[PDB]
């Protein structure tokens, strides 16, 4: 009775799940260093809704991609446009958001 | 050592092959109904290659899209264009090809 392709995304569902609960499992506390600034961050979690095409506030409000961040700032050319963001959240971040949340890329990123 | 990125590919690749794996196990065997045609099919195979966008080669060697195909046809426009596209191999197709293989998108197909 059902369509062919409603079946197929509800497994695509159960699995797409099934990998990102695999991949925050294994990588969340590990620490990270970047090639170009040779500086070191835990993993708290991933992003899987953010992409280097995305964009992010700066101070002034001024909206800038990670793609045009990495190229301006280090002359990093991203590879891969459609990866996922590995999140920091820092240790005095909110009260009853006081500090934002660290994005690091996993291309540029290196296990340890 | 590794970059995240290559350690998340691989698990992503893991998790890929069971999806399709799963689906094909599933689907294989089945025999589908076209809303638009009212004609059956078993399914033989899903080609995960293969999307709507992509084309196909009439008679006389005249590209089409699955998109325009079904627009033209039909009259219907395909919502997914995605999808992959579900396999149906003839009784009397090689010797030692003589028939092609017949190509159903899973948006119009329903199970039975």
């Amino acid at each position: 009775n059902d369509c062919v392709l409603d079946v197929m995304h509800a497994i695509y569902q159960q699995n797409k799940e099934h990998f990102q609960d695999e991949c925050t499992k294994l990588l969340v506390g590990n620490i990270v260093i970047t090639r170009y600034n040779n500086r070191t961050y835990r993993i708290d979690d991933v992003d899987w809704n953010k992409t280097p095409k995305d964009s992010f506030t700066m101070s002034d409000g001024k909206e800038i991609t990670f793609l045009e961040y990495y190229s301006k700032n280090y002359g990093i050319t991203v590879k891969e446009e459609d990866q996922p963001l590995l999140i920091h959240r820092p240790s005095e971040r909110q009260d009853n958001l006081l500090k934002g949340e660290i994005l690091l890329l996993p291309e540029l990123s290196f296990m340890t």
